[PDB]
RNA sequence: AGCGGCACGCGAGCUGGGUUCAGAACGUCGUGAGACAGUUCGGUCUCUAUCCGCCACGGGCGCAGGAGGCUUGAGGGGGGCU
């Protein structure tokens, strides 16, 4: 009952590949709905998404 | 009641609403410290311009006797609506 518990757990933290697919949402030309809130202009030391 | 470039023009010209500095809470994953382009309320922006560039006003020797006065125009700018 643990291998059907502690492996259902494992296949739902690989379910946070969703923040990979938001940069390419429509994947063709996503000038996306986060590209006006970046502050990443070489300074303002901020953690990137990758 | 246009489209586009000018380091997605412009912070040694000004603002700091946005997002991702330290505080705190909701949902969700984790036994746990913690975490999530998922949401929410708070958060320090620096008196003296050396050199090119620009806007206005000056000091010398020039135009081959020393001075006053009125002037032409090479060239360049502003103005152009409905």
């Amino acid at each position: 009952e643990l291998m059907m518990k502690e492996r259902e757990r494992l296949e739902s933290a690989v379910q946070e590949k969703r923040q990979q697919a938001n940069r390419l949402d429509n994947k063709k030309k996503g000038e996306k709905s986060k590209n006006s809130t970046e502050s990443a202009g070489r300074l303002g030391h901020a953690k990137m998404t990758g």
